[PDB]
């Protein structure tokens, strides 16, 4: 079992505010890693540093040991690191298939980036074969021509994961993919995550808390004030963590 991603004492300031105070995490290939913590604890910031949206002021980030510290999304895409993005409104006017194909212009970048650089949605062989192979995986093949806006919220979320898959990634990073969903949808999204894990794909996900999808998590990290305050590897440890007095205290009123 090998480590696929590690961060070493990542520090990030926003003015005089230290958002990340020396965060060192480790993700192993295939692990569904979840980072939780109260709002403002620095989870999105950590992920933004790891995925090229923010530079680390101090610290190193390694993907397969290759120092990827501070590389933009366009470069990280070549390394096999992708991020899921929320679907912009205009993409909801495009078909499910177009939603998967538009990522070939600005690969690994925000959909707005791709949507604004698009002359005509690419329709090449290997591309369409990839898209349809992904639609089969998500069991959304018959929806290929349906406008993204007419999909259920949950089907739209699967399509967002589908876009990330277009880039044939090694690691998919998701910032709060199941925020606000009902238990059934949370299970649905996470069932597909498990299926993707079986194919060797690694997941680094952020969620506010952990409950419904508890048994889907291989590795857990709890953040607070830009620092890692707890960690669990495995069902029992993860359950210990969630019941940790100090962990529930940071959740008073949240
Ligand atoms: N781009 C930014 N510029 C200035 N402050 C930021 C920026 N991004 C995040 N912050 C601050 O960092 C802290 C939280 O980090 P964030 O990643 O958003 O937390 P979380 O994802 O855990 O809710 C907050 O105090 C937030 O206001
Ligand atoms: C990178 Hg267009
Ligand atoms: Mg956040």
């Amino acid at each position: 079992t090998m480590e696929i991603l590690r961060t070493e004492n990542i520090v990030k300031y926003f003015g005089e505010f230290k958002a990340l105070d020396g965060v060192s995490i480790s993700v192993n290939k295939g692990d569904v890693t979840l980072i939780i913590g109260p709002n403002g604890s620095g989870k999105s910031t950590l992920i933004n540093v790891i995925t090229g949206f923010l530079k680390a002021d101090e610290g190193r980030v390694y993907f397969e040991n290759k120092d990827i510290t501070n590389k933009e999304p366009a470069e990280l895409y070549h390394y096999g690191i992708v991020r899921t993005f929320q679907t912009p409104q205009p993409l909801k006017e495009m078909t499910v298939l177009e939603n998967l194909l538009i990522g070939e212009i600005c690969p690994g970048e925000s959909p707005l980036n791709s949507l604004f650089y698009k002359k005509w949605i690419p329709k090449e062989e290997e591309m369409v074969e990839k898209a349809f192979k992904i639609l089969e995986f998500l069991k959304l093949s018959h929806l290929y021509d349906r406008k993204a806006g007419e999909l259920s919220g949950g089907q739209m979320k699967l399509v967002e994961i589908g876009r990330a898959l277009m880039t044939n990634p090694k690691m998919i990073v998701m910032d709060e993919p199941i925020a606000g969903v009902a238990p059934g949808l949370a299970h649905d999204i996470f069932n597909h995550v498990l299926e993707l894990k079986a194919k060797g794909i690694t997941f680094l996900i952020i969620e506010h808390r952990l409950d419904i999808v508890l048994n889907y998590i291989d590795h857990l990290y709890v953040m607070f004030n830009g620092q890692i305050i707890a960690e669990g590897r495995g069902e029992e440890e993860i359950k210990n963590v969630l019941s940790d007095p100090k962990v529930v205290e940071i959740y008073i009123g949240e």
